[PDB]
DNA sequence: ATATGACGCT
DNA sequence: AGCGTCAT
């Protein structure tokens, strides 16, 4: 009754970037607007690997992690962008660079806490605050969410999609309760209205269009914001959770999309996210630990209270390459080679964060895997970083791993290595 | 048939 | 410290 918490206390969003590095190659080549188009990576592999995919490829059946050759056979006209590839790898700068400039504008509006290359969580709790204070008690009218779905709505007693989305907002806007500034409701409204804002400013200096999820929490929002892309957002409110969870897959749910979701199903016999409301919290502890279970306990309820971190910035800048089957590596002479390449790309990556950011990586972390492990990390050890330079760098990466070579003949590698890995970690104030 | 990044556990 | 999980 009145000591239960309802988790409503912020505001959260999550923007994401529609099929970001088509956008960007988009961009930069008026040619693929429009079209179904991807962006690949190693050519000469299958037409090359396909990392990311226009809307208007998705409708033929394209998606990631389809070799461009299979794609094409789905979709003859599909048009590619491939990845740039710099010492023999594929280097994502550009994309890397477009992040930056949606950051920078989303910044302006909030604090943000950037979760991959093209999505950010924002915490608008005290800008709703503020933004309802000027409002003085006016209604919200609808031209200020011209691309906002209210989940959930239209429902109660037109055949077309924009018509449909309108109705939702109508009764949405119609039922709100303008009068008090602590309405939930009414703060996840106008939170909907600076992400708006904001979406309309990146698309207006950047060209990149975006979705984004408003709710009462990072998971809530993080769902809302895939609920209606491309180009849209969407909002949560707590009240539509019982409805939303009903039939909602628990892989759905952030974290819950590998091992411990799998086992929330199996253990408990559910499949909806709303199912889990019938067991106690004791009886989630017992079953998936201390943390987790109170962590489901909550989240099935619309609760979490995860907050967004302040930090627009990587903690880790890394680079990587596999070397499958038969070019998997087998002397000596190669894995230094490699290491080179990789330790190349890391200290031009690194001296141009310690001029941006003012702060210098102190450890170096390297890691390995050798041919048979289905396991992925075979092998990682660190030493320390002292020094942006290449050749030190891939001299050291050389010294902590070159005892995994199991070969007597001195000159070959055994097992041959099908990864590596560079990392700088352990980042200091410079 | 074939590249990153954050965080949890021990 | 080194390994595992989950995600873009
Ligand atoms: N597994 C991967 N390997 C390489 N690059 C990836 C991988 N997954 C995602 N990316 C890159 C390409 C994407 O454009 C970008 C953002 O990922 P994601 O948001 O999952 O897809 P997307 O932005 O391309 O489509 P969407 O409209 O579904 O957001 O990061
Ligand atoms: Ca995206």
């Amino acid at each position: 009754g009145p000591h239960m918490a309802t988790g409503q206390d912020r505001v959260v969003a999550l923007v994401d970037m529609d099929c970001f590095f088509v956008q960007v190659e988009q961009r930069q080549n008026p040619h693929l607007r429009n079209k179904p188009c991807a962006v690949v990576q190693y050519k000469s592999w299958k037409g090359g690997g396909i990392i990311a995919v226009s809307y208007e490829a998705r409708a033929f059946g394209v998606t990631r992690s389809m070799w461009a050759d299979d794609a094409k056979k789905l979709c003859p006209d599909l048009l590619l962008a491939q990845v740039r590839e710099s010492r023999g790898k594929a280097n994502l700068t550009k994309y890397r660079e477009a992040s930056v400039e949606v950051m920078e504008i989303m910044s302006r509006f909030a604090v943000i806490e950037r979760a991959s290359i093209d999505e950010a969580y924002v915490d608008l709790t005290s800008a709703v605050q503020e933004r309802l204070q000027k409002l003085q008690g006016q209604p919200i009218s609808a031209d200020l969410l011209p691309s906002t779905y209210i989940e959930g709505l239209p429902q109660g007693p037109t055949v077309q999609k924009e018509g449909m989305r309108k109705q939702g907002l109508f009764q949405w806007l119609d039922s709100l309760q303008i009068d008090n500034l602590t309405s939930p409701d009414l703060q996840l409204t106008v939170g909907a209205v600076i992400v708006e804002e904001m979406r309309a400013a990146i698309e207006r200096e950047t060209g990149f269009q975006c979705s984004a999820g408003i709710s009462h929490n990072k998971v809530l929002a993080k769902l809302a914001c895939g609920l209606n892309k491309p180009n849209r957002q969407t909002l949560v409110s707590h009240g539509s959770v019982p409805q939303l969870f009903s039939q909602m897959p628990i892989r759905k749910i952030r974290s819950l999309g590998g091992k411990l979701g799998a086992s929330v199903i199996e253990i408990l016999g559910i499949e909806y996210m709303g199912e889990l409301t019938q067991f106690t919290e004791s009886q989630l502890q017992s079953h998936f630990g201390e943390k987790n279970g109170s962590w489901l306990y909550a989240m099935c309820r619309g609760i979490e209270h995860d907050p967004v971190k302040p930090r627009q910035l990587p903690k880790t800048i890394g680079c990587s390459k596999n070397f499958p089957g038969k070019t998997a590596l087998a002397t000596r002479e190669q894995v230094q080679w490699w290491l080179l390449q990789l330790a190349q790309e890391l200290e031009e990556r690194l001296t141009k964060d310690r001029n941006d950011n003012d702060r210098v990586a102190t450890q170096l972390v390297v890691s390995i895997r050798v041919q048979g492990d289905k396991r992925l990390s075979s092998l990682r050890r660190c030493c320390a970083l002292t020094r942006y330079d290449a050749h030190k760098m891939s001299h050291d990466a050389f010294t902590v791993i070159k005892n995994c070579n199991t070969s007597g003949i001195q000159t070959e590698w055994s097992p041959p290595l099908t990864m590596l890995f560079l990392c700088a970690t352990k980042f200091s104030a410079s």
